[PDB]
């Protein structure tokens, strides 16, 4: 069944982004794809949303492609391809704008887009139960658990990304649920 198409074409993205690094090396992708390090490169605004693209372990990828499958594929069936495209592009942007002023612009992966995503199931499901979704308390656990186990570096998180894209998630999710 569905995931439906904006689930799939983020899915394929990232791991057609992930074999390039496999052949040409992490940084050389990075050099290309990541948030600009220097106000030069400002206009190459693919920059603004490319870092999400990027994984450096199959872990990473596999790990971040679950949560985005789960949690996107369920925006997407209840909600449509607009809502998902949004907070995607939304949180990328915001959440690698926190990131890069945490610790510069050498970051990468679509975990600041999941942990907007988990905010706006659970604040969505929460508040607006009529959606559809829902975010179950075993994984809202999960959710609170990541979030501090990057603040103790159990690794080397983008935590930012993780608050920025949380903090998003809520915001978007709150408005639509005042909304009906």
């Amino acid at each position: 069944e569905r995931a439906g198409p904006v689930t799939w074409v983020m899915m394929i993205a990232c791991v057609v982004v992930f074999i390039a690094m496999q052949i040409l090396g992490d940084q050389e992708v990075m050099l290309w794809l990541a948030w600009p390090f220097d106000p030069t490169l400002k206009f190459e605004f693919w920059r603004y949303f490319t870092h999400a693209l990027m994984h450096f372990s199959l872990m990473h990828i596999l790990f971040n492609l679950l949560w985005w499958w789960y949690l996107g594929g369920a925006v997407e069936k209840r909600l449509g391809s607009g809502k998902l495209i949004v907070i995607t592009l939304i949180s990328a942007l915001l959440s690698g704008y926190v990131q890069q002023k945490f610790s510069g612009p050498w970051f990468g992966g679509l975990s600041g887009v999941v942990f907007a995503l988990m905010g706006y199931v659970w604040l969505r499901g929460e508040r607006d139960p009529q959606s559809g979704i829902y975010l179950q308390r075993g994984l809202i656990i999960f959710a609170l658990i990541w979030i501090v186990a990057g603040w103790f570096d159990l690794m080397s998180m983008a935590n930012g990304a993780h608050i920025a894209g949380l903090a998003v998630g809520l915001a978007m999710a709150f408005v639509d649920s005042l909304n009906a």
